[PDB]
Parts: structure tokens; sequence; C-alpha cells
């Protein structure tokens, strides 16, 4: 065993041993229990950052650890290899977005490996290759002759300058982000899965995820975005009936969830496109003109309900049903076309945007409900004023005195009764768009014939081929300038036809990948029945907190719809789930010409702990915020430095110890230099115990005769092989696993094991050492066990926490005052001679 810890010679020795003994290339073996531990893949950007390298040390702990235990581990990884970055960097180093692609997969599959994560590289996929996205192709076709998945006009923002579509996250003031040319709204037809089928089992099953962190159910939940409300139409009074046809001559119908305050409405608000808005603005200008700025909004989602929230009166007036009270209708800003009727009712007492809308407009604001005896206040805005739950009513007449869901039957009667209106259950949940402008996607598996229609390719002729000989230019999507590839011939009738050119929303790769690992290279299927069966769910699912939300639930979705065409067997697609915090670094800067601020990257200074300077020149530069490593301030750090300089395990280390999983990790030197340490302590403490003896059989049995000392580092040893395990399996907190393992070996620092009885404690010490950090730093743990035992160490199996070494002495001695029934004459003394560990006498 050499003297010193050198990662470079012992790294790739370890990893060789790993794959010739295919540990990590595993099968349907129906004799092992399987755990199927998924992180989330990458796209193949060009390299790896610190963010992967947190990730899929994450997961390559859990699935080591339930390697050890006896399990069948699939661990894969492959390439969500689709999207923008290749497009972009197709246009700036004018290559081909496929042949960018797979030089970064080559590249980045290097890093993973050099890492030592247990991976089964048999089960790799890259999503942008035929023999997978052509799965995709077919279940769309399915879905699209079942009406699940649908063509309809859609409204996108086209930025003329650019030539392509822009998301409202990319829009700026009405301006494309890149060209900073006023984008244009235009009605184009779009394919749309029709999620909206699946939202009650969306939101329902939700609940099964016991294993889910509540605040990811509840982003979900609030996404679905179920409600249970009540439809009110409110006549349209006589004075305001000129310019109305139809239903929206009598009355103007809305959708509320609180029927119990509809006592209290004030007035009443209208989208912009609402056929009230439109009439009313048919001689007003500033309606035309509040109009027309509504319809050119591009407002996100997440940006929604930030908003500032403007009205119009319109001199229209609707009459409540119940009170007849005659209100006024409203233009406003906050209500959606296409979102229930795409009017609402206001009650400004019991709903804080009402109440902020009214309170700028001076406009009325009727209490209905009552909380206790607290005081209602018209100026000033009480939490409790939106109270369902343990509210009465109050100022409403005959419903005086009920709470919410009295009150709600009670209006669902009246409204009923009278015709005026009836319980409605709605979604905020909108369909799935999936119709993508762009070239580096999967082709949507349509034919347009001017006979036939839009007509799914047959199954015999999938996949529809990318055409991976193409270098976008970026004067528009170059499918659609390629006749090479859209002109063909319909399949139902042979006659002149032509490929859709829109790609597929990229989600759609990711939102079965973990289905396709189950069996890569079935060629009958989207996933073969035999393994789907074997590996079930995925049990772990690993990934960062941004795929909440649209990943997730697209995942769930995929899922729902994969069984339901009797592929797979499960309702939901991950068992257990854990979200990784962000990687964040300090950042660096040096003015320059204009009073502004130029980024240098951290890899690049040296500091003085004083200040920083340029390590090339040694000239200062001044230091910043702390914030997510990005390009955006230069502050990421290449793991690729990381490994060069210490090597994988101290990589690996250093992120596992530095903050739990779910906290932001802050980069650090010292943290590295610490982690890089430890290990050359661990090396040393196992090469020193080796030279003064060599290997013994470890300790095992009953422990009597053992000294008080040696006693005490198995106790030590045995709880915290019990703390890392509960660690592990439980908390999925890898740093206080970490920090266990230390003070195991503090405490063996401090015992003297240099007797025979000693050095079979110290072996048996080392022997739970080495394995109880392998998950996280697998390649000196091999080393080292190698050194101490000749079995193989995934063999040997997870440490066994051995209970007897965690019993304490016992000895019971008599109390006696009289004659009657310093350490013992405390305890005695707590219900005087000491016969030594029998008897104890207390002279009275
Ligand atoms: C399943 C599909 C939809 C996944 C999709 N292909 C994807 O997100 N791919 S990916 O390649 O972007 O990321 C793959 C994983 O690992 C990385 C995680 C990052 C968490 C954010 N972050 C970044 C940083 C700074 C890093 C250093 C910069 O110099 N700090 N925190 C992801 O959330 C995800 O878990
Ligand atoms: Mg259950
Ligand atoms: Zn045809």
């Amino acid at each position: 065993m050499q003297e010193h810890y050198q990662p470079a010679a012992i790294e790739p020795a370890a990893q060789k041993k790993w794959d010739d003994a295919r540990i990590s290339n595993v099968s349907e073996d129906a004799s092992k229990p399987k755990y199927y531990c998924l992180s989330m893949f990458p796209y193949p950007s060009g390299k790896l950052h610190m963010g992967h390298v947190r990730n899929y040390t994450i997961g390559d702990v859990l699935s080591r650890f339930k390697l050890l235990n006896g399990f069948n581990v699939m661990q894969p990884m492959g390439w969500d290899a689709f999207g923008m970055p290749a497009e972009n960097a197709a246009m700036k180093n004018n290559v081909a977005p496929a042949a960018w692609t797979y030089d970064n997969i080559e590249y980045m599959k290097t890093q993973l490996k050099s890492l030592g994560f247990a991976v089964d590289w048999e089960r790799e996929v890259a999503t942008c290759k035929p023999e997978y996205y052509r799965w995709e192709q077919w279940l769309f076709t399915k879905l699209f002759e079942k009406g699940i998945v649908y063509r309809k006009n859609g409204t996108v923002n086209w930025d003329p300058v650019d030539q392509t579509v822009l998301a409202n996250e990319q829009v700026i003031d009405g301006r494309g982000w890149r060209s900073g040319a006023l984008i244009e709204k235009r009605e184009i037809p779009m394919y749309y899965f029709k999620i909206t089928d699946y939202a009650e089992e969306l939101l329902n099953d939700l609940d099964k995820l016991e294993h889910w962190p509540e605040q990811v159910k509840t982003m979900q939940r609030n996404w679905i975005g179920k409600s249970r409300g009540m439809t009110v139409r409110f006549a349209v009074s006589d004075d305001s009936k000129q310019g109305l046809e139809g239903d929206y001559a009598k009355f103007l119908q809305v959708y509320t969830t609180r029927p119990d305050t509809l006592m209290g409405a004030t007035y009443v608000a209208v989208a912009a496109e609402h056929p009230l808005a439109t009439a009313a603005a048919a001689d007003k200008p500033e309606l035309q003109a509040f109009i027309a700025e509504c319809k050119a909004g591009s407002v996100a989602e997440a940006d929604m309900a930030t908003m500032e929230k403007k009205g119009v009166p319109t001199g229209r007036y609707v009459v409540n049903p119940l009170n007849g009270d005659k209100l006024e209708v409203w233009i406003a800003n906050y209500v959606l076309w296409g979102y229930g009727d795409g009017a609402v009712m206001a009650v400004p007492a019991h709903d804080e945007r009402d109440f902020e809308f009214a309170a700028k407009y001076n406009l009325p604001k009727k209490q209905v409900i009552a909380v206790g005896d607290n005081a209602f206040d018209a100026n000033r805005w009480q939490e409790w004023y939106g109270d369902k739950e343990n509210g009465v009513l109050v100022n409403s007449g005959d419903l005086d005195g009920l709470d919410f869901q009295t009150a709600f039957d009670a209006v669902a009667a009246k409204l009923q009764s009278q015709g005026a209106g009836e319980p409605k259950t709605q979604y905020r949940l909108r369909d799935w768009g999936i119709s993508r402008q762009r070239y580096w996607g999967c082709p949507i598996p349509i034919v347009h014939c001017e006979k036939c229609g839009n007509v799914p390719v047959p199954a015999d002729q999938l996949p529809v081929v990318l055409p991976e000989n193409v270098v976008p230019d970026g004067m528009g999507s170059p499918l659609a300038k390629m006749p090479e590839f859209y002109e063909t011939s319909c399949p139902c009738c042979g006659g002149a036809a032509k490929r859709e050119t829109d790609t597929m929303d990229t989600f759609i790769e990711s939102s079965w990948y973990f289905f396709r690992y189950m069996s890569p290279k079935f060629s009958d299927g989207m996933v073969s029945a035999e393994s789907a069966k074997y590996w079930g769910a995925v049990d772990q699912y690993i990934g960062g907190i941004e795929h909440a939300i649209l990943h997730l639930l697209y995942a769930r979705f995929f899922t729902k719809l994969m069984r339901d065409e009797g592929l797979v067997n499960v309702d939901e697609p991950f068992e257990r789930l854990l979200t990784q915090g962000m990687v964040v670094c300090e950042t660096y800067y040096r003015e320059n010409d204009k009073g502004g601020k130029d980024w240098i990257n951290p890899a690049d200074v040296e500091l003085t702990p004083v200040s920083a300077v340029l390590k090339a020149d040694g000239l200062p530069v001044v230091i910043s915020g702390t914030e997510k490593m990005s390009k955006s301030k230069n502050n990421g750090v290449d793991p690729q430095e990381l490994i060069n300089a210490y090597g994988a395990d101290t990589a690996r280390l250093f992120m596992m110890f530095a903050a739990p999983p779910e906290q932001s990790l802050e980069w650090s030197d010292s943290g590295v230099e610490g982690a890089h340490r430890f290990l050359r302590r661990l090396w040393r403490t196992v090469y020193e115990y080796l030279k003064q003896g060599g290997a013994v059989k470890a300790f095992a049995g009953n422990q009597d005769g053992l000294s008080k000392e040696l006693k005490d580092l198995r106790h030590k040893l045995h709880s915290t092989t019990a703390k890392v395990s509960d660690d592990y399996g439980r908390r999925q907190q890898f740093n206080t696993a970490i920090a266990a393992v230390m003070e195991l070996l503090n405490q063996y620092d401090k015992t003297d094991t240099g007797s025979e009885q000693g050095r079979a404690v110290a072996q048996e010490v080392l022997e739970a050492a080495v394995r109880l950090l392998w998950p996280i730093v697998p390649h000196i743990c091999e080393t080292l066990w190698s050194e101490l035992n000749g079995a193989k160490l995934w063999e040997a199996g997870w440490p066994t926490v051995d209970e007897a070494a965690l019993v304490k002495s016992e000895i019971e001695v008599m109390v006696q005052v009289n004659g009657k029934l310093a350490d013992l004459e405390a305890a005695a003394l707590a219900n005087i001679i000491v016969v030594p560990g029998r008897l104890v006498n207390i002279v009275v």
C-alpha cells in the first residue's frame, strides 16, 4: 500500500474494476429486489457544470447505498438532446446541431465516467436519435386519432425581425428580447395535448404520493387549480343592450368561487374581448384604447398576479339576480378571455384583489361575511375578510347567519330555481401546446393533404426522420424552407402532400424517458411489457426544483396516457422525489470604459483574507455578491478543474458534505481543501493501521471481557452505522452522515487499539467506515477495503448494526440503611461504606 493518497493512481483502476465486474449493468433478474434510482438526465450542452455533479453524486450515493443492501439497482443516464442550445450554437459556430450535440454527448459521457457514477451505460439513450423519438411520434399518432391530441388555431408572439415565435418570457415591453422589435400577435394552427381531460386524475393522484415533498404537491395542485364554484347570470339592464346579440343581450354570465358573497357584489368586470366590452367601446375611444392595450399584453403566468390591475367603467349595467342591485360593468386587464366566461363579479369586502381594485377606483365595499366580533374596516384589508371556514353571512337578507357551505347550497337553490345559475367546476389548467417553430426537435408525424386533411403517418412509416444535415441561419425555421423534407405524398390517397414542419415541445422527450430506460433497444414499442412489469415505477427521482411543476406534471400525464394505452401498469412515475438546491458562487468584477462592471471567472482569481487579484497578472479585482453559478456574471466553476486538481472523490465529498441536498451549496476553496485533506486522513489511518501489524479478523460476537475503552469504541461504531443508515435511507442528508463517520474516526484516534483485541476492534471500525463512506467516495474506499479484506466489498454488503454493542453495562446493588434493605454512594443516596460492586450501606 502506497504511503500517500493519490487519486489519479487509484480512481481509474477502481473504475475498471467496477466495469469489469459489470456491477452497474443490470437486467430483469427476478431474484434480487429491484431499485430504480433516477437523476434528471442532462442537456448535452458541452460540459458538465457543478449542478450536474451535485445531482448525479446524490443519485450515486443513494444507488450505491441500495446496491450494498442487496438491491438490483438500475441507475441509467442519457441525453435530453433536442432544443434551442444546439440551434444557437449552430448559428454561432456554423455547425450542424446534430454534430454539435454528438460531440458534447461524447465529452460529457467521459466526464461522468471519470466521476465514477455507477451507471448502466448499456441503457444510455439520446433523445435526438430516431430510435428514441419515433416512439413519441407513434404515441402522438394514436392520441391524435383519439382526439387526445388535436389541432386548433392559437395565438403566438411573432418577432418580425428575428422571424421566430417567442414565449411571453422572451417579450420585454412588447418587444423581442434579442431583436428589440415590436412583436405581433398572430393566429396559427397548432397541436395540443388534451391534458385537461386528465386534470381530476392528475390532481387526485397526488394524494398517493406520500413520499413527495408537500410543497411540490401543493405547487401542482395550484397549477391544476381546480375550483368548485357557481355560474351566475346577471340580467343586462334594459338601458344597456345596444350593440349586443344573442345571450349577451339577455345576460352577463360569470363564474365565482364565492357565491356565499353574491349579496356583496358591488360591480362586475369583463375581459377586453368580451362582447359587452366591444359594444360599450363602440363609441368611446378610451375603452378602445384600453381594449387594445389588453390584447397587446404578453404577461407571463409566473408574473400574472404581480401586474398592476386596471379597469375602465363601461356605462353598462347588469342586475344581481338575488338582490336586484344594478351593478356597473367594468373592463379589467385581469379578466382573461378563455378562462371561464371571461367575466367575473367583484366582492371588495372579501377578496383582496377586489379590495385593492375598489380602493383604487373608490368603488363600494359591502361586508357580507362576519367572523366573530372582529370589526370590519372598509379602508384597511384584514386577513379575516377572506375567511371561508369560520364566517357567517351578514347583510344578506334571508341568507344571514349561514356558514359557507349552507350559503353555497342556498344560493345554488335560489339561482337554479329562477334559472339564474348553477354549480360548476373549473380548472385553471390549460391544454398543453406542443407545436414549436424550431428545427432541432422531434418532427410532428402529420401529413397535410387537401383531400384527406391532417393525416397521421402510419406506424409502418415511423419515424419521420429529422434530417441532421442542416445548419440553421436564423431567418425562419429551416424545415419550412426545405421542400426536400416537406414535399411528400399523402399516405391515405397517394397525392401531393406536405409534411408538418413544426417540431415537438422538447418537454415531450423528458416526459417518458424513464420508461425507455427499461428497454432502450426494444424495437416493437415504447417499452417492452416484460421490462415495464419488472421495474414498475421509479423508486427515487432526483433533480432541481425548477422542474417541480411542468416537467413532473407532464411526466405524470404521459405515464397515465401510456397506462391507458396498455404499455405500463403504474399510475405514477416517481415514488420518492428529492429536489436538490442551487450551487452558488462569489462574483468578481473590475470596472471599464463606461461606468459599468465587467465580470471575471473565479478560477482566474487569487485571493490575498483581504482582497482578490487576477492570477495571470496579480492586479486587483472587486469582490462582489454571491449567487447561482451562471454565464451571466461569469461565476461558474468548471468541475473539470476541480477533478483535475483533486480527483473525483474530493469533488463528490465536497458536494455531499458542504450542505444538505435541498440547501443551496456555496462554492468554497477551503471547503474543497478540507474534503481532500479528510480523504488524506482516511488514507493515512488505514495505512498506519496496516503498517503496525497488517490485517486481522474483524471483531465479532459477544463483547464480554472487552475493556471499557474498546466497548466504548464499538458503541460509537454501531451507533454510527445506525446514524449513517438512517441518514442515507430516511433523512437523505449526507452531510451529517459524513460528520458521524468523522466522529467515529475521532474516537478511534483517542483509543489505544494496540492489544490483540484492540486490533480486532480497529479492523471492525475501519471495515465499517470504508463501507459507510463507499457510496460517497467509492474509489478510495474500494482501494482501502481491498487492503483491509479480501472479499468483494459489494458482497460484504452494508454494515449491520450490532445491537449488543449498544447495551451498556449493568450491576444491581442492594440498598440498606442501618443493616436493613463514590459512584454508587451518589446513586443509593438518590433513593456510608460501600463494598465494591454488590452492596451499599448508609450509616443512619
Ligand atoms: C428531466 C429533464 C426535464 C431535465 C433537463 N434535461 C435538465 O434540466 N437538464 S440540465 O442539464 O439542465 O440539468 C440536469 C439536472 O442536473 C442539474 C440540475 C440543475 C439545478 C439548477 N442549478 C444550476 C446551478 C448552477 C450550475 C453551474 C453552472 O456553471 N445550480 N443550480 C437540473 O435541475 C437537473 O436536475
Ligand atoms: Mg401508497
Ligand atoms: Zn390524401
